[PDB]
């Protein structure tokens, strides 16, 4: 079974960059570091190899993670790598979202560290691919405001996407810790990136924060990351909204977001027919793939092959790419609907 699902065309919307990086390179990123001195190799690798990931904890990591990877020439090579991984298990769609950067003892802008991702995507060579406006896979980008960030400057990554439509920016996340931060610093930001177009996903109901769930379904984004600590009224309103949801088992499941698999709110959803989407949220840091990510989900709904194609195609109508794209995926998915 594991074989047929690696070979399904999927779709990938929630995959962040610096989540996504194969051990091998972080630990290569340590080692190079440490034997320059501006870090320690051993307690590095310690908390790559220690860190429990619950949710305080990989922020942690990604503080980690964002010292070894914050260069020019590292963000192309992650990009590379990542979009490579994606392909070579049939991923024909993928929605890569980043954080921008800004580091001034390197001269590296938000925009600057954007050039380095289309350089990324410029520089794939093993797979085919198409970015702008032998496996073949449609990349399209989201830049991430942190919750760490002002107005200001989440106005700065927004204004930064739109001058980047011409490279594949489709739309803006919001991201980071769900402890820090308020909805109203965000909003004014999110509102003028909606009222141009872009479209919008938002991570929301991490952790409990009633208040902040019913403001962001209020807001209508496009797509909304996870859902974990929605209460009743919460899916109500979701539901009738129809705002698709970004799913993330193993993610939710190791954070201990939720509890086990067994009680996932995307077994809800599907029967429930609302539209969702499995996705990997940071492979790397998770250890999985968006094929074991269909594979868990195929175990715990059941599903047969004819009914893991129709939700794998679902997902097509929930991207944020143009309508040619989505007619070439919906072609993509009819080419392959006889065998499965
Ligand atoms: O589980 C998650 N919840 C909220 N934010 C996340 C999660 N996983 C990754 N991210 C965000 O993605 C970033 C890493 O990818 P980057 O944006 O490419 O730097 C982190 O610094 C977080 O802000
Ligand atoms: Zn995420």
């Amino acid at each position: 079974h594991m074989e047929w699902i690696q070979s399904l065309p999927k779709i990938e919307l929630h995959a962040h960059l610096n989540g996504s990086i194969r051990d091998s390179t972080l630990l290569e990123l340590a080692r190079v570091l440490g034997e320059k001195g501006v870090i320690v190799f051993a307690d590095v690798e310690h908390v790559i190899q220690k860190n429990d990931r619950s949710l305080v904890e990989v922020f942690k990591l990604f503080d980690l993670i964002h010292k070894l990877t914050t260069d020019h020439k590292t963000v192309t090579r992650i990009t590379r790598e990542v979009v490579e991984d994606f392909a070579l298990e049939n991923v024909v769609y993928l929605e890569l979202r980043t954080t921008p950067k800004r580091s001034d003892s390197i001269g590296m802008s938000k925009r600057s560290y954007m050039e380095a991702v289309i350089q990324g995507l410029r520089s794939v060579s093993e797979v085919d691919i198409d970015f702008v406006t032998r496996k073949k896979i449609y990349v399209r980008l989201l830049l991430s405001i942190d919750r760490r960030e002002t107005t200001e400057s989440a106005m700065e990554t927004v204004k930064l996407a739109l001058e980047m439509r011409d490279v594949g920016v489709v739309g803006i996340d919001l991201s980071g810790n769900p402890l820090v931060g308020e909805w109203s610093t965000f909003l004014p930001a999110l509102q003028y990136a909606k009222d141009n177009d872009l479209h919008i996903t938002l991570h929301c109901g991490e952790v409990p924060n009633p208040k902040e769930i019913q403001a962001m379904l209020d807001f209508k984004p496009h797509r909304i990351g996870h859902a974990c600590f929605f209460k009743d009224e919460d899916w109500t309103k979701l539901k009738s909204f129809r705002i698709p949801v970004e799913i993330c088992l193993t993610s939710n499941i190791v954070t201990k977001s939720i509890s086990s698999i067994d009680i996932h709110h995307f077994a809800d959803l599907y029967n429930a027919k609302h539209p969702l989407i499995l996705c990997t949220d940071d492979f790397g840091v998770f250890s999985t793939s968006l094929s074991n990510e269909y594979a868990l989900a195929v175990r715990s709904l059941g599903l047969s092959k004819s009914e893991t194609f129709a939700l794998a195609r679902a997902a097509i109508d929930a991207t944020f790419a143009e309508d040619e794209v989505k007619q070439q995926l919906r072609f993509i998915f009819d080419s392959a609907s006889p065998e499965h």
